[PDB]
């Protein structure tokens, strides 16, 4: 468990003065899983710090206050990423408690790393158990062992029913993955536009799934960051892939959609309002945007 | 900042200390922050800081927005609606504001209990310019709290910067030709960073070849024909960029090399928050040598 290897650490390092820091390492697509747990204890945490750091700048520059006074999630897959584990085995050095996140136990991971929770991974996976679900919740469970948490319930309402709406939503997008294929199918520049905690899937699906799986050109638009330059090359051919999150950023998402719509033209929008997701409550909605968005996105990719 | 982080630490001793620190802005100015951030992240056990853009901080703020957290905006001309209600809201929890800016009149300033400028325009100083000044609220916060080990090594990069800059601009003059020439035809351009130089790279994206040009661009970070404006970083991140220039070379590449327009005279302990000061300000010789050699003056928007 998650909760149980906070409890073990929160007591470890209670003489040391305890855990005050928390950094999320990992690269690219795990770089960017930890994101909503990086957004989450930014906008929760009164007393954390939290830092979502690229294995390889984490390596060749680790944080002074990389302590005992800190912890250290590292996610991998395979968890063979000289990267990933030259940063586990600098944080033991520095004698910071580390979890291990890998779906392949035997890995020179899970025997360079203070704890391992292993994640679902697979087709048809329960997604509560995702590599991102188990980055929020080593950051919700920290918050809620050490300053407490006001909405844990709702957290773990909002978790148990993140594969009723994903898996449920995954289908409802032939919908639309069809069309969408045969549209952009030969453009050579996709952008992907995303703001909240939710940012992290679409920034993943420019480097991971774009630019890297279909040899294609993209990047990734803060869609509050769209009014300070970006929003000049908005054409009528410009083709952009727009997630349209749930909760206190869907404000700043909708002023951007407005814009592309009364302005752009082919607009590929996946709105998480239209997938089911209100279901979840308002006070955490936002750290679901990014399981939502990381699990349907394939289906447009595979198309 | 020294004064303006002195009066802050004096003002707020009293309801708790400075805890959090908060950077908030839109597009280039938020861009001039990214090394400031990275100081924190690297070097404080302390503090804490926050890097948003305003559009999300007005929406989604921290909880921590309180008497215990330092909030500094930025605005060039010092009026984006966005960037004033988030210095609304920040004063509104008790938080002492810091006004960067360059129109000390700006409807900004009615919101801003301290505020500072640096300098611009052409031919200016390295060691006065708004990123200097972002990054130095960093250096005394962390100082006037909790100590910088390296803060006598970090006024000495700000001692040599100008000077390396000024050498470096007219360093890459004739290149910039070239690369005008190359890069005219193309229509889409990455960016590529790592450390507290990747807020150049980005604005490099955002600013000037998305904005000012309408080329596409993304910025790459490392660890994450096509063209490649390559940012080969100093300081601790330079392995980093170094073997994704590997990738690049042994696989249409503009590399712009930090140790090779004179970087290193800095120490190794500063040098890293020193890439974006030079990166930002070699740039511009690459961007009107292009603008030219493209039809497209950097004055055009179509839009804001």
């Amino acid at each position: 468990g998650m909760k149980e290897t906070v409890s073990n650490i929160v007591t470890s390092q209670a003489e040391k003065g305890g855990v005050k820091h928390v950094y999320y390492v990992a690269c690219g697509g795990s770089y960017a899983a930890f994101y909503p747990a990086k957004a989450f204890l930014e906008k929760e945490a009164k007393a954390l710090t939290v830092g979502l750091y690229n294995s390889g700048e984490f390596i060749n520059n680790p944080p002074v206050a990389l302590g005992e006074n800190a912890v250290v999630v590292v996610a991998s897959h395979k968890g063979n990423t000289p990267e990933t584990i030259k940063a586990a085995e600098i944080a033991r050095q520095h004698g910071a408690p580390v979890i291990g996140l890998t779906w392949i136990m035997d890995s020179p991971l899970v025997a360079h790393c203070d704890y391992v929770e292993t994640y679902t991974f697979g087709d048809g996976k329960d997604i509560a158990g995702e590599k991102t679900m188990k980055g929020l919740l080593s950051a919700v469970e920290l918050l809620q062992q050490t300053e407490g948490y006001a909405h844990y319930d709702d957290f773990q309402d909002g978790v148990s029913k993140i594969n009723r709406i994903v898996w449920r939503a995954c289908e409802q997008v032939a919908e639309r993955a069809q069309a969408f294929a045969q549209e952009y199918k030969d453009d050579k520049v996709i952008y992907t536009v995303a703001s909240g905690a939710g940012y992290g899937a679409a920034y993943l699906q420019s480097i991971c799934i774009f630019m890297a799986m279909q040899w294609i050109h993209s990047a990734c638009i803060h869609s509050g960051e769209f009014f300070h330059g970006p929003f000049e090359i908005t054409d009528a051919n410009t083709p952009f892939f727009f997630q349209f999150s749930e909760g206190n950023t869907r404000a700043v998402d909708e002023r951007a959609l407005n814009f592309l719509k009364k302005y752009g033209r082919r607009i590929e929008v996946v709105d998480a309002a239209a997938l089911g997701l209100s279901t979840i409550k308002t006070t955490v909605i936002d750290y679901f945007n990014h399981s939502l968005f990381n699990n349907v996105y394939p289906v447009y990719n595979r198309a």
